């Protein structure tokens, strides 16, 4: 499983439960195309996105969906939503975990690239 | 001035200077259009950016060069850049801060708005 | 396992392996008596620092190393170490994940507490 | 100026005003001596706290009472506090601004290190 994303609420100390999350991948002639999304679990995770085969060398972008999170808790958070914008693959296949935690004002995400 | 942009460098504890960043609206057709710009200064703020009359209510998104200031300092990035998103002015004219706290594998973004 | 934590180096994107983990709890004459150590995996997790049985309510405290961490990699950090301080157990047994994600002049800590 | 603190409230996008900070410095003996105190203002930010001839070399530890903060707001919190502990001056004196960025189950502190 190559690209894995974690979602965690900062207010209530929990999993980001129900988060939806697009992926993209940048093509040739510069464009934004779709490559796959989902939605966490209940453990604030999102696995399945993709395949170590299909997953090759490019640019990513993973856009979760932060504003809807909030909202159905009664928020009106600051942002429209939480990106993460990466190359890939560059010095060959690795397993990508995104984590984000999320707070009304404020999110941190955070790469953890691991060689297997 | 009604947006500000501070960057913050963790690898360094500094501020972080000539960063460069990039201010855009969302247009009718949803394609961005790009607005505004300027690099941080030596305390890594960028002031001046738009004035009251032209930041009116919209979608508006923010993006930091992350990736050539880590490159400048000779440390391997993940990130292409941070791409903060948001929907200003909603309640009436705020005055932002967006803060980025910068790690080359994490990053942080925070708003600060305050009521005039 | 009631009491896990997790160090993630923001600088690499990797897990913190082998940071000193030491946990004390506030005693009835209120000193910091200490509860555990350990120290984090290849994958920057420590487990088994306590068991439900004798997890009891209190006010505990969380030292990670993160001086010796950095110092080994070269670095003089700004922290001499990360701390966490709660209380734990007031409403019943919960599970507490503690994520510390780490850079040489910042640091971030997240609890994950859920109810089993 | 040698030490200033600055505390913001991720879940209202604001500063965090009226939040008790405690600085210590570690006496001989290991125990913590208490030094200065203050309350931080309507942005957020505690100033005045030593001086250039007060603030010599040593190991120093800054208690911000988020607990405390969090509570007037309504809001539960995991923390008791957040403990920022640190050698200070130890290349020369430098100026120290901490930026606690706060949550009520996550909180980031980073340090910004200027040399006058």
């Amino acid at each position: 499983c190559p690209l894995m994303v974690k979602v965690l609420d900062a207010v209530r100390g929990s999993p980001a439960i129900n988060v939806a999350v697009h992926v993209f991948r940048k093509a040739a002639d510069d464009t934004w195309e779709p490559f796959a999304s989902g939605k966490t679990s209940e453990s604030g995770e999102l696995h399945g996105l993709t395949t170590e085969e299909e997953f090759v060398e490019g640019i990513y972008k993973v856009e979760i969906d932060t504003k809807s999170y909030w909202k159905a808790l009664g928020i009106s958070p600051f942002h429209e939503h939480a990106e993460v914008v990466f190359t890939a693959n560059d010095s060959g296949p690795r397993r990508y975990t995104i984590i984000a935690l999320l707070s009304p004002y404020s999110y941190s995400t955070t790469a953890v690239v691991t060689n297997p």
